[PDB]
């Protein structure tokens, strides 16, 4: 009633991994996460989070050399201030390599179109998950991926341009970190 | 915890819809979708969402002429700027041919109220999932339903009015789109 | 229909409670209580009542020391003054321990909107239970918890304030007390 | 969660009937019911509302020989207007023969002090049934008889007196109505 | 016993040299392990440390760090560091950290696992830090201790968003 | 699991007492490693020391030499070494060589012990190896580290001849 | 082997820095050990330890001091604790207490376990402990050693009240 979740669109493209894990049963951890992907209102917003880089994940899988992928999913959160002014948010995992961009989101199998500012609208919370079946699980590994999810979401230039945000993608999901890396403490 | 989820109270009232002949029907496809349904920092907000009548959850059903919503949730988003300018949300979901009205909302079985922010564990994204057998699920069918979901909310006149959203309600789930209707390509 | 009840969305979170010694305890009696929680056509009104403090539910566990409450429901009511003087509530239960506030309902899963009055249907007294495993069911034990239920609600700043209330909220129930306590006849 | 029921106090006193349906089956009705008893907080209300006379269960059974009441309760139900002006209400079911008034009611086993305007506790509907085992069941027989249920509620002077209620008790159940008395139609 | 997720954390506590440094760090309440456990209402420490790190400033103006974990309860205060079981000195100075670093572990024996529950527990971890008044101060912290380690969480919180 | 051959390696990777010394070098591109497995299409490291081996005119100008083994991913550089796990302080001067020399093994766990396949992998053995700028250089080297230990080739790669 | 219950006592039996000390404490005779066992007539020794305790005012006037334990038969007196079996020497001054305290544990087999009861026993604990005359004196003690431990009481004294 509060939270709604929404697939994305259905196509196996499982990528490629390591067979590392041959004879081994090295100890491994899942650690859950979450962060702040972009946020909108203040102006013309189009940014693609690539989860592979992103800061908070990063730091998050620094001391580690294997990082994968359990669940993984972005939260659109309206807030008062969308009840009044509202807009339009354009989600759509795809893997890094994919060359779509922001602007051009429902042009790809998936993309799909939410609308937040609902005046009239319920305010509740969207929830499309990842589906690492069209990715790749690794985020860091002893070889550099291309299938590496990428978060793709836009919104027009803003009609009452607001200094506080009216929208935010949230991502959110578990990972499992193994295979320590010496680093400087 | 990051996220609380806190169910809305019900009793079940399924909503009698439409049968199908023992003919050649058809399979479907599930979709996804969030968009966002309101914001709040600025003014008095007080919102009522219809889902069935408010896109995008309809330029999804546009080229179909049967969407069933499988599931639905709510979602409350808290910004850092509810941090140190608390303010009190009502969230409710009534089947839309209800006389309640966003003020009344704590007056309706099941009516709740979120303070976001200022408290002392604040500012974590809150879910109030829609209890598909408190309303109609039938978004779009051969016919046109009186008992669809309707979220509504509302949050008293801030005293600090911000130009940009405190804490915003984002609506997320999937719809069972099938039976695909002809149209001009 | 006279009386709607509309369940609150909610997830399972028990709050561990103290435990008893294999000795010679004792039977309790049942008590009811209902008592009148917050007014709304006054002024924006943006409570939060967190039984456990507030009597009467206290003036009822006093001579006990060991109060645990058996079922709870928070009761919405519309008055003849807003069946054209329409507003918005906002209702939901959370642990007493929680950093929501009245403003931020909609941002915590499940919270609720209803709107009393005004609409087609509306005035008609709302129930919205109080789901005993979301918060903690002692009231009065050995120990002081902090996971009790609290109910928060708020409603929008009225535009054409009454002197008399429009609508009220009342919290009915049930509580099992024992263990009798020693005091001054 | 938005309404909670609190039992009174037990005690057998089941009264007496007519046993007038030895060899007999004549056909009976359920009907159900719910008027306003009483308003609080325009000054000092003390009511003492009795079910046998009270005018809306009267003209429901006006029409039949036989009123019995299969349940019943009463319910309290505080307003916006009650969140900032707090007030205490005392009810308690007693048979009308009972020497008990209004303003003693605590003095009596069962009477039970709730504070609805609750600025700090949550705006919730409280439910006060009536255990049709303390009082006498039958509204109306061909017999007359003094066991018949009596709502006795107080609640001080008003500080704040307002032209607009700030908590109001309603009386809801189902009766059964039989044998048809000739009336003028 | 439910569905519980382990993840980690680690926040600088206290800094010295800036002036005498006698502070107590109590793991209930640092605001780190608060943001952190703020979304559930079922807190328990699976592992936990205290790392001592000094400064090339530390060659140039020596100090001595006490730490010391402790319940919280304990009447033990930052002079009695030496006095309280699994007390330490350090004499950080031409520091050259020799490879590893200065790492006082909190013995979970000692204390109490539980630092969000449903009763607030009084026995939980409280680190014990001091340090003379320097010799002459530096308005640049000449070391520091962080803590870190693990927490279990559970049990879902609701909250804003 | 195919025909395989083992054989050994040594050669020379750093120097010191010319100028502060911070270098960095990967087994996977140097040289010596190189046209070593030219000939193979496989290469896996099976062991592999560094040794540090100061001249007589260390006992005149001494120096502190850094080592320490790592990924070749990891952020830590030259001058983090002691705040590296397992990496190691010596102070060559007066050397005297009391027997047994410096020896500092490459811990396999730590990385990855395959150099050349079919994809580039990232975590290779990597030396960090630093020594401040000395007091007074010499044209002469004081000290230097050489990089030992055995590979194993397979799946013969077609090259000129 | 009847109702027995076991408590513990710490009392300190002597004081240093005052002048030569060469005190010799009986157990049996004590004080706090009286008043302790005074309502029973069985009293036997569980666990007993001497704790040296020294104080800031040693780090300005270092002093030495001996411990021992002994039967109270023993022919061993304070200046020779050296030459009998488990005596020791500390060295309180600048004394700093590096973590844990000095203790000195009484060794059960020595002597005899019954401090009371219906014979008086010959061969009971005896703390021997020496320091030689101080430099320069001090009004106030500048360490001091406490007896500590469990005693196991029975067979119940009737006694005023």
């Amino acid at each position: 009633s509060e939270v709604v979740k929404v697939k994305q669109a259905s196509i196996p493209a499982p990528g490629s991994i390591l067979s590392q894990p041959n004879t081994e049963q090295s100890p491994a951890i899942v650690l859950p996460f979450q962060f702040e992907a972009t946020t909108f209102g203040t102006a013309e917003t189009a940014a693609q989070v690539s989860l592979q880089t992103a800061d908070p994940i990063t730091k998050l899988t620094a001391p580690y050399r294997h990082a994968q992928i359990v669940e993984c999913k972005a939260i659109l959160t309206p807030t008062d201030l969308a009840v009044s002014n509202p807009l339009t948010v354009y989600l759509a995992w795809v893997p890094a390599n994919s060359p779509a961009t922001p602007t051009q989101i429902l042009r790809v199998y998936g993309g799909q179109s939410f609308v937040l500012g609902g005046a009239i609208s319920a305010a509740k919370t969207i929830e499309v998950p990842l589906n690492l079946d069209s990715v790749n699980r690794m985020l860091k590994d002893s070889v550099t991926y291309t299938d590496t999810p990428k978060l793709l979401a836009y919104s027009r230039a803003p009609t009452n341009p607001s200094k506080i945000p009216t929208a935010s993608i949230q991502i959110s999901g578990r990972i499992r970190l193994s295979k320590p890396m010496l680093i400087a403490n």
